[PDB]
């Protein structure tokens, strides 16, 4: 199975359009965002880009393809223009071998952890930082962001890929980080 | 290579719940998939055969970490806080191959409101309590029926995937009442 | 001013027919209601006259006279019956010389304190223990529940009336706590 | 006997906010209301003269302890930890002599989805852009319009409750709009 990960795209039109570039080039079935989607945030400048209402245009075009969650810069203004449900705030994905549980990273996240079982993924967004490895005994998956990149990481988005979870650069496509789940 | 037993639609009863419960246990099912509206009978509804809320939370905890569920209309915050698995999500999903389960009660999205969904997808909810497996359209519906207050005649039934098909099944009887192949 | 409080109904028709004629006796303008009105509660037992379809078709007759929060066992079916509306955890409601802040209890309450003024009040349910005194700076005010009392008191309810905070009995009519605000 | 000023859909605009917060210092207003839509502008909309999200923030928490406000369409949880008085209510309440003020957005409850009110009550709502003060049958509708992206050609405006007399303010003139009297 392949999936395609992204997350804090926040009204990035650029961003979006390499995205969907890359989704339809992967092969991958579907494609998960983890929130905070068409506004850039309240605390900071805005995107490479910024356009909320062509976002919506094209993210869209895939809807019947997107999984989503709820981030903290998400609102109900949002939910009316996307046709796709993002009002979860977490959701689980079931993989044949295991879970995946889907959150934002604000709510649920690293520092206030859901019950799982050994070897099941913690996929999450909001800090802006790339993760791939195991932390106990589950693992941790963080995508970064697609257009605000921070801790001097490149811009990036995320890929299963044969129990496989690899970050990877936006533009470079090289491999920030991976980790395998068997 | 995926296996779930669906059980929909509780409002209370005690015996739904204990016949589920075995049922489950005998299965060899990885999850225990519960649609929606376990402890309250409904203010519309009459009460369902057996009603013991309290009970049903006793038993239901047995299973909880093998239990993915969604919330039902009838569902509030009083029952999240005595059962020991997740219940408030509005929707949940489940990847196959090459299609997707979209896990919801009804009351939000179901076969009057669509979700978003792609060719051979499959549309997955209660609420109704009448039993569907069938093709409408692109997309297949499934809907295990109520356990408890069958409607339209239906006997009481639950639901199961056997890696390519989805059955409902009569509780008593264990006989099948519908099932469809969602083979691409 | 004269408001009338009733909380923790749980489907009682008995309780909510008696409750609507002392609101109709007693003259005051709105009837706020604190939460846990058709469902009896999973771990109660039914309480007298239980008939949740027969309590919405009554209270839907002063709708246009009632303001609500949500209870711990309301649901979205609830709200889909009743109307007027319910779904808010908490409402702040406007007086001339002070504020009452609405909550059913399981959120808010007297373990869980709202940021308020001196001498404002702190309105909420859920415990089914009466209430009507002056905590710190502000005052706790519980009418208790109209149709299953605990701790040893009889059924009853809530009155503001001549900046008087009073909690009487549905049958008594006895008072049993109450406060000056003012 | 009461009195509110009114400020509705800001969207992020700093110059906007810091005129109302001039303003309310000068009014003697017992309480700001805010009618929702605070820091975004909105996907829909282009953006306002003179946003500024950050700024607004430390503007407004200025006088959090005075605000009184309720959730619009446009706003996020981000908004909620940013700040320090609460936003996400949907409707809160008023309670004048004989009468009720029912305040919310626009969005849940409005022109053309009635909350249950008695007769001689208020609906109190933002979201359209478009002031208004005038009596709708039998209750009085009242709407400060935006203090940032007016439509239908009216000035930026906001509003105020003068014991009985509800009127929409222009931000910069300081001259009437539209006023109702609520008496009964
Ligand atoms: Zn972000
Ligand atoms: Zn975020
Ligand atoms: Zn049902
Ligand atoms: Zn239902
Ligand atoms: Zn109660
Ligand atoms: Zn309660
Ligand atoms: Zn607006
Ligand atoms: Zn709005």
């Amino acid at each position: 199975m392949k999936l395609m990960f992204a997350s804090d795209i926040h009204g990035s039109l650029p961003a979006t359009e390499r995205v969907l570039e890359l989704f339809a080039q992967s092969g991958a079935q579907w494609l998960v965002i983890l929130g905070d989607v068409l506004n850039h945030g309240p605390r900071n400048a805005l995107p490479e880009g910024y356009a909320p209402a062509k976002v919506v245009e094209r993210l869209n075009e895939v809807a019947h393809k997107v999984i989503a969650v709820r981030g903290n810069c998400d609102s109900e203004v949002d939910q009316m223009l996307l046709h796709f449900p993002i009002t979860a705030p977490w959701q689980q994905v079931l993989l044949e071998k295991q879970r995946l549980f889907l959150t934002h990273g604000h709510l649920f996240g690293p520092e206030n952890l859901p019950a799982l079982n050994q070897n099941d993924v913690l996929v999450y967004g909001h800090t802006h930082l790339p993760v791939a490895e195991q932390r106990g005994e589950i693992f941790h998956f963080n995508p970064g962001s697609v257009s605000i990149p921070k801790g001097g990481n490149p811009a990036s988005y995320g890929m299963l890929d044969n129990d496989v979870l690899s970050v990877i650069a936006l533009n470079d496509q090289s491999i920030i980080a991976q980790v395998a789940i068997n």
